[PDB]
């Protein structure tokens, strides 16, 4: 349609454009400081939660049980060539499976989907919204695939929670995605 | 999409934010000898540029708005929950080469998604758009009092050229209207 064109590139432009070029050395800093932590298949990228369905929660954090917080990464005053950053919020969790540990993961959401979400909360419909998550989806992910650093440094986890019934699992979604990367 | 944005723009950020940002002006003034004081440095001042003129690097480019440092964070909300991490500039505006105050200014971030719309192949639109985007948005804050007070959206139209319009006065004639 229309909107995710605009989202695709705005999330960009004021986000992950910001954010992927600075993400190893504060991954660094955070590693120094907390032993390592970050360490293992999914530990290293930014991984940007994608339900299609658009259900971001209204605090932007990880609710689940299966995936715990755990940390924040830290903040690099400077950019690599000399230009001041800005401050960003990204969360570790750790990832359960049996009531054991099973990985640590940087975690987010793809914040403008509740743009989409509150559209279809307007008097003036869900598949339509269902469309355009799509169109966002595959807006950005062409827009990474021009960039190489940033393709590096970030995996889209595309699902769909479904509003009932309880078949789905965000944590094995996300292990799944992990232990699958070649 | 105004509706949307403005909603989403509350709901994921100022809704967030405000709650928590005395206790982090307080955290920066203990820090910085109480620089942030006088008319105009105690409130989140939102740029709100009708054309949705954005920087992309979201911080205030500006020779008479000069960048000073970044709020502080606060670990726990004052209900005992956890906050994020939010990035907040100080800046000092200038008049004629004085320093004539203090503000943490920033951009309605969203309106760069209006922007980008307006240049898709498939902007009279998108300035009622934007408009729209900021009256409900106006609508929202009226209801939630608190909010209000700790934040002022400054709405202007800036031209696409001509010299006739400056933002540092314009910043400088909304704080002492207050």
């Amino acid at each position: 349609l229309n909107v995710a064109h605009g989202l695709a590139w705005s999330y960009y432009i004021g986000y992950l454009r910001l954010i992927l070029p600075g993400l190893q050395a504060r991954i660094r800093m955070f590693n120094q400081l907390h032993n390592n932590m970050l360490s293992g298949a999914g530990s290293r990228r930014l991984y940007i939660l994608f339900p299609l369905d658009c259900g971001v929660p209204d605090n932007l954090s990880v609710v689940d049980p299966n995936i715990r917080f755990r940390d924040m990464l830290p903040q690099q005053n400077i950019d690599r060539a000399g230009i001041k950053n800005r401050v960003y919020s990204n969360s570790v969790y750790e990832i359960l499976e049996n009531g054991q540990p099973a990985g640590v993961c940087i975690l987010e959401y793809a914040t403008p989907l509740q743009t989409l979400f509150a559209m279809s909360q307007d008097a003036k419909s869900r598949e339509d919204r269902l469309e355009q998550a799509k169109l966002f989806c595959r807006t950005l992910e062409e827009i990474l695939e021009d960039v190489p650093e940033s393709r590096n440094n970030c995996r889209l986890i595309v699902y769909q929670e479904p509003t009932d019934g309880n078949s789905f699992s965000l944590s094995q979604e996300v292990l799944r995605h992990i232990r699958q990367e070649e």
